[PDB]
């Protein structure tokens, strides 16, 4: 079913983190920074109890990358998310310069990797991030899906 | 000529941020987050230094807005960013709905707000940042100017 360090095994290791995020409160969305198969950042979306805008899953997992590897770049690191990553994950993930991001559940209305725009492989960018999408995109928009519920069966 | 709180004003402050990017060898990029003509957030570009690639100007005013408004939406600020912001910058203005964003030069390459492509008001977003160009561009172009030729002096 799931070999090991295969993309669904990570993602469902982003899965545990977007869950943290569902613990918290906010949307469940997880991610995991990997560099020859060992974890170098983890990140969940939390800018409500962060106060922070910035806070979601990717930014998370990529400052602490940096930290980890003591380097702003991140050669050849897999960024795995559970949502497709919004514009400003996508930019981030170029100045990163990470070589590939795999995403699970895409976002319709602002995915910035194929569904409301396509940062990534916009001709002009300086570094090209390699896209996987759809790894266990069910288990992750069912998360999603969960959590839009549980939400509404508390706007008494 | 320079009237208390008026753009140029403003712009003038964050050059002054910019220099201190200056000072630690960054690109001389900085920021001011403002809100009811208070200041609730400051950046400079930083990211070699932290390691963190995330960390441009306005990522980190936003952020202290955030902080200080207790509330990661910055509803009606002002953000005054001494260079065209890039994608990731533009997508964070957009999650924190601030009201406008004032910037100087403009980043013919890498520009989210017109020069290589137009985040801020692009039609499938869910708030509308507006924008304001220009102000004090030949200052801000300049100190830019005199960096990469300062640098690319230094290079022995
Ligand atoms: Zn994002
Ligand atoms: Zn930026």
């Amino acid at each position: 079913s799931e070999v090991e360090f295969s993309h669904e095994y990570w993602m469902r290791h982003a899965l545990t983190l977007a869950k943290r995020a569902w613990d918290e409160r906010e949307v469940p969305v997880g991610a995991v920074l990997v560099h020859n198969n060992r974890v170098i950042g983890e990140g969940w979306n939390r800018p409500i109890g962060r106060h922070d805008p910035t806070a979601h899953a990717e930014i998370m997992a990529l400052r602490q990358g940096g930290l980890v590897m003591q380097n702003y770049r991140l050669i050849d690191a897999t960024l795995y998310v559970t949502l497709e990553p919004c514009v400003m994950c996508a930019g981030a993930m170029i100045h990163s310069r990470i070589g590939r991001v795999v995403f699970g559940a895409r976002d319709a209305k602002t995915g910035a990797a194929g569904s409301l725009m396509d940062v990534l492989h916009h001709p002009g960018m300086n570094h090209r991030v390699e896209i996987t999408e759809g790894i266990l995109a069910d288990e992750c928009a069912a998360l999603l899906s969960d959590f839009f519920r549980m939400r509404r069966q508390e706007i008494k």
